[PDB]
């Protein structure tokens, strides 16, 4: 007789990871399954056009520095998006000062 | 001429399932084509690198407790996140009609 | 120990009406507190400015016919959208055969 | 040198409340500031026209069971849609054991 | 000397298609590239593990008659949900009609 | 038996106005009614403390040039939000 | 015969402000107008029933500490979120090109 | 203990580029890994089986007439939706501060 609405679970509420673990420490690009949860992608995106380059982190801060390319679909080259640690952002929820 | 808006349907009025049928009775994992109705993934994420481990169940309440586990990405193995014992999470995937 | 989530309820599970309830036959406009309902207004919009001429309408399909009139901010005399019925939808989700 | 995007605070994340103070003990209705928190209102919508009458409460699940009233135009008298509650829901993110 | 907003175009401005051509006429399944068209898919959803039936159609009124089907994960097997009939009556596509 | 899904209309199928009308020409802002019209506003924001100086305005391509002001909470005064500042068409068009 | 659309101009998209604007600093609370673009509220949301107190800002990396406050609905007097010390949020408001 | 909220980057709202950079000047075809940019596209909708045709564009004004084929299922070949000779629709894909 009553409707009981049910749920379904945000990522954010499951996931979290050290800045650290987001990258690959012998390419130092950001591993390709992560790029989706870092950058907010439209629908249908072709994901390999982009990849994120780590410039700098913060193990305090848990934020990446990084620099965002996409591939020139003219000469097939990775070019920076923004024109150095050119994005300065923190991932996920942190509970701190 | 009238304008006459077309629709599309959302995936909940179409598909409902006991919980008991969302996974695995013997890995307890909740089976792989189902973890994108349980969890809102951001758009463009590879469900093929996590899995939802089913810690606890309620046939009364139509609820899951589980527990995320992600593949390592130099390992390739499933590790949990960061609890120890017990769900991340209990919830009610499914809308009920009940009380 | 456990994260539960909240619901807020969609306020289609909550409410439905015949839509010979939705107008005043005797005007043939749409009462007020049904436009914000029936039209998706922006966000800030003030519906006062506003309303719904019903041209037609169908007890057996549950539908209505509406033309949108505006009030001249000058004369504040309601005046038609120029350029039948603008729009013919069904307002409710219906279970029929 | 560096872009560092900002951010809009979720309402969720700043407010919760014990079902026991959503509604008014002696008239068993929602408080008018909190309708807006408990059912997603389409843009504009004038909540005088509508009120929520609590059925069933419970301290152990933080949950409501909800009966919307709607405003008759004509009569000008609140009326129910179509006893008990039409929804049992939990309104704020909960944890628990 | 002035800013000028940009703009994405919605799907629905670009795309129609008659109710005829959304399905294979010989199985009477929704076309796989169609599907996300008629039905709102959760982010990363396996499309392999449903199929859409199309059990009635109407030409005049532009409609579609659906029932979805899922394949069971213990026997890979497609299965309707709990169930004759179609489970939604749905006009997929903006119409203008006199 | 079937379900059959309802719909919500949305307003740019209903209304469309000439950019002549969106003003009042006495004063040159836009009339307080369809400031939530031309801009997206945040759910619970104040109208009060905001308002459009139109510039310029085109009746062939029925575009606007705004000038977006706030109204400075520390004293009172309307100041631009950074000629027009801002060039838009605020309805939809159909042409050639 | 081509479609050409209509654009809103995106208010929040536009505005920027330094965080010290932001607020009175005699009584410490953000000013009535921003809190809903600094906050996400919810549609219909009365922004007269809520208030934020400044606890810290940080002029360096353009934050604000804030605190929520409620009125009650017997009272009629604010209160805060209690469910005492310090902000309950530290975030960035606005888009910042740092050195 | 205060939260501070995480952030994603907003791909859409960093990234521009001159019309003329969105197309394939041999064969007037927008490039693919643009097509979810300029179109909202359902979720889950295969941009493969689409395309976009630049009919028209401007340097001065910064917009593109298109016009949208698909990919019919049973020949696995490029159809125009439905001939026309102009757009569809001409837009601005990308903010601009000209003059």
């Amino acid at each position: 007789i009553s409707f009981k609405p049910g749920n379904q679970i945000d990522f954010n509420r499951l996931f979290t990871l050290p800045v650290t673990e987001l990258f690959d420490p012998n390419t130092m690009f950001v591993y390709d399954q992560y790029v989706p949860l870092l950058v907010n992608l439209p629908s249908g995106f072709d994901q390999a056009s982009i990849r994120l380059k780590v410039i700098s982190y913060s193990v305090e801060n848990q934020t990446l520095g990084v620099r965002l390319e996409f591939k020139d679909p003219q000469t097939q080259q990775f070019i920076p998006v923004l024109n150095g640690p050119q994005t300065v952002f923190q991932p996920f929820n942190q509970w701190a000062d």
